[PDB]
This record gives structure tokens, C-alpha cells and sequence, in this order.
């Protein structure tokens, strides 16, 4: 397969010599120009999955922070992913923290970043997503692919809820689901919104603004929800792994009380302090070193919520084996980020095949039968 082969060489070269932020922006640009490879294969019917009435053609998507501004949605999806989470976006554009702000360690397959929500802002990203949605209805390869939107707050915003409401009113119509980001480590005081009291008020406000989209509209649903589901976006919350047991219990109760549609487990961590090349660096850590921590977090929340809240897995997923660990722990779907950095354009094709072979040799009829089996 020549196209993937050439890109693997170029990506390995880029890893060794070129700055990480430069690399990421380079490949986003190549995707914008539509010169990345395609995965046009039919996905196994036995690896499809869902979160409530939200259907995924396969269980692998791209996590938030990868295409922050929705400039590259088509090409990333056509690598073989069933969905992508754009953002995190904020109402106003931000430059983020000072460069350099992302570093990679190849041997440990780990990353550390201190971006601080650099993004073009809700208005510009909304225009980008609208353009995608128009392209989607004329491209055979984009049908049934899901696009979620991660939302957060500007660095100097004091009322997070005011920022979340603004983003929902601008972009909610074009999103299949909304991810509430209260777990970034690179914006001071954001994670404090995971406290049960603050979190509950945030979720209810978010759900209220989404419900208010449908009200005061004269068109049929088919023209209000310009997304993939043609329904109002589901609501997820992304949690950080840096919490004590009691905090995790209180959060679990809030999710059940508010009837949230799902939880993303998890964001980056600050606990990792054994990566030599990162010892002087600032930010949250991604990649392999995060896998075990995040998989445990999945098991815990699956228990604390009594299996009632669907889970989106994020953290150190590189192989089909890694994916099955997340699924057997309680996850319904998996998100990749670091895998794309170190494995390149073949990440989706490769990991989908590995998971299919593993579901068979493990004696599963389909993916859904494996959800939560470890417990
Ligand atoms: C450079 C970078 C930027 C990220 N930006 C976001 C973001 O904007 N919003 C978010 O919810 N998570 C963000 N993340 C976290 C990832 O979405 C993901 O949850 C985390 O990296 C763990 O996945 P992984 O181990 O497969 O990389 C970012 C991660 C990295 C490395
Ligand atoms: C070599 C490399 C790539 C990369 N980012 C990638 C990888 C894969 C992509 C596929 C499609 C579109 C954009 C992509 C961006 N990063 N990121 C942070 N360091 C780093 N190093
Ligand atoms: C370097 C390899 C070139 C890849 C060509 C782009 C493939 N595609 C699917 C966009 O046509
Ligand atoms: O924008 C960032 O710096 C960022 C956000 C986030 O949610 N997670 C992360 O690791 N970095």
C-alpha cells in the first residue's frame, strides 16, 4: 500500500527532527489540501457500537485537541475513523500559552503539552463546521460519520457557564454531541469545576441551552439539526484522572442525577514524573504511560455509576489489545490522539484490524458483548 508506506517514512523523519507543533500543523495542512490517504474499506458489522441513539460505524475516533479548529475534519475521518471531537473551543479566539508547548518522547510513546486552549474561537470554528456539514452531504465517504464539539472557557473568563452557553448557541445545531471540558490542566482553576456542586450546575445549564435551541424555531427537525443524527446533540463530560476516590464518587452521583449522556475517560494527567526528557517541562502527559491510569479510572466510574453512564475511552490506546482493555473495562467507544502521532496515517486501519482479530480469537460475537466484561 504505497500511500501509507510513504507517509510512514515522512512521519518517522518528522518525529526525529521537526518540532512537534510544526509537525502537527504541517499534517493538518496536508489534510486540508486532501492529500492524505483514504480508508475506503467497509467496517466490520461486528465492531459497530453506540451511545444511546448515537450510532458509530466503528469504535475508533479522534480525541479533542487534534483538529481544534475543524480545519481538517474530512481528511482525518477518511483515515478510517468513525468520529472526531473538534475543539476544545472557547467563545473568543486565544493564542494559548507560550511556545514551546508540546514535547514528545518516542521511546515511551508519550507526550506532554501546555497549550492552554489555543483556538480560533467559536464563531470561526462554527463556520468551519458548517462548511464541513455541507461537504458531508455530497461525499459518500462522510455519511454516518459523527462530529462532536468540545467546549470550554477563555483563559480570563470567570463565569465558565457564560462561555459554555455562548458556544452552544453558536455551534450546537451542527454538533452530534457536546463535550464539556472541565479537565484541561493548562488553564488555571478549570479542574476545580469538577467539584460536585459546580459540575451539576454546569451540566444543567448546558442541557438547558441545548433544549432552548429547539424552542423558538419554525423549521422541521431535518433543517434545524444540520448534523449527522438530525437530533439535538448529546451531552458528555470529559474528566481528569487526577482525582481522589471520594471526588470520583461525588462526580458519579452528579452524572446520574443530571442524566448525562456519557463521560469521556480521560484527559491528560500530571502524576507522571518518571519520563526523563519531561522532568523540566510543564503540562499534562499523554500516551502509553497514561494507559493504565485511565483504564483504572474507567473501571472505577463504571462501578460508581452502576454501568448506567456510557463511557468514551481516552488514554494510551495504541493497539487492538489496548482497545479491548478499555472496552472490557466498560468503554463503548475509543478515542485516539498519541497513536496518530507515533503510528501515523495507518493508526485507524491497523487498530481496527487488530481489534477485529482479537474479538474473534477471544470468542466475542460482537463488540457490544465485550463491554464491561472484565468486571
Ligand atoms: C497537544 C494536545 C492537545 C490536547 N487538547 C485537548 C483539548 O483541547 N481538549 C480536550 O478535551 N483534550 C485535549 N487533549 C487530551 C486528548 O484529547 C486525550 O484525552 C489525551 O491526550 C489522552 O489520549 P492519548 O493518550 O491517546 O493521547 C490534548 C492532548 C494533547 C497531547
Ligand atoms: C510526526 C508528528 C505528527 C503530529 N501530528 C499529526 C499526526 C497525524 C496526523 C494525521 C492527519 C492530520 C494531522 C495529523 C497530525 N504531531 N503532533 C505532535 N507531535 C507530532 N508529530
Ligand atoms: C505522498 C502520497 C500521496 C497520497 C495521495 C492522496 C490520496 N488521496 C486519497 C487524497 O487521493
Ligand atoms: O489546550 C490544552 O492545553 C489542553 C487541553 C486539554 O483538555 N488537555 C490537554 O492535555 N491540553
Amino acid at each position: 500500500n504505497p500511500e501509507f508506506f510513504l507517509y510512514d517514512i515522512f512521519l518517522k523523519f518528522c518525529l526525529k527532527y521537526i518540532d512537534g507543533e510544526i509537525c502537527h500543523d504541517l499534517f493538518l495542512l496536508l489534510g486540508k489540501y486532501n492529500i492524505l490517504p483514504y480508508d475506503t474499506s467497509n467496517d466490520s458489522i461486528y465492531a459497530c457500537t453506540n451511545i444511546k441513539h448515537l450510532d458509530f460505524i466503528n469504535p475508533f475516533g479522534v480525541a479533542a485537541g487534534f483538529d481544534k479548529n475543524g480545519v481538517c475534519i474530512d481528511s482525518i475521518l477518511k483515515l478510517g475513523f468513525s468520529f472526531i471531537e473538534i475543539g476544545t473551543i472557547t467563545p473568543r479566539g486565544q493564542t494559548g500559552n507560550a511556545k514551546p508547548r508540546i514535547f514528545r518522547d518516542v521511546e515511551s510513546r508519550s507526550i506532554i503539552n501546555s497549550f492552554g486552549f489555543n483556538n480560533m474561537g467559536c464563531d470561526k470554528v462554527t463556520e468551519n463546521l458548517i462548511l464541513f456539514r455541507k461537504r458531508q452531504e455530497e461525499d459518500k465517504l462522510l455519511s454516518k460519520h459523527i462530529v462532536g464539539v468540545s467546549i470550554g472557557k477563555n483563559k480570563d473568563t470567570v463565569n465558565i457557564v457564560d462561555d459554555l452557553k455562548y458556544c452552544i448557541n453558536k455551534i450546537g445545531r451542527y454538533a452530534d454531541y457536546i463535550a464539556i471540558n472541565v479537565s484541561s490542566p493548562n488553564t488555571p482553576g478549570l479542574r476545580d469545576n469538577q467539584e460536585a456542586g459546580k459540575l451539576k450546575n454546569i451540566i444543567l445549564s448546558v442541557k438547558e441551552e441545548i433544549d432552548n435551541l429547539e424552542k423558538n424555531n419554525i423549521m422541521n427537525d431535518e433543517f434545524l439539526w444540520f448534523n449527522t443524527t438530525k437530533k439535538k446533540p448529546l451531552v458528555f463530560v470529559k474528566l481528569a484522572p487526577d482525582l481522589n476516590q471520594e471526588q470520583k464518587k461525588e462526580i458519579a452521583d452528579v452524572l446520574l442525577e443530571t442524566n448525562i449522556d456519557g463521560m469521556i475517560i480521560s484527559n491528560t494527567t500530571t502524576q507522571i514524573n518518571d519520563i526523563k526528557s519531561f522532568e523540566n517541562k510543564k503540562g499534562g502527559v499523554s500516551g502509553a504511560k497514561l494507559k493504565d491510569i485511565s483504564t483504572k479510572f474507567i473501571c472505577e466510574m463504571y462501578n460508581y455509576t452502576n454501568k448506567q453512564i456510557p463511557i468514551i475511552a481516552s488514554g494510551g490506546i495504541f493497539s487492538g489489545l489496548d482497545a479491548l482493555e478499555k472496552i472490557e473495562a466498560g468503554a463503548s467507544v475509543c478515542q485516539l490522539y498519541s497513536c496518530l502521532v507515533f503510528n501515523g496515517m495507518k493508526s485507524a486501519v491497523q487498530i481496527k484490524r487488530e481489534l477485529n482479530h482479537l474479538l474473534y480469537q477471544r470468542g466475542y460475537y460482537n463488540l457490544k458483548e465485550a463491554i464491561g466484561r472484565k468486571h
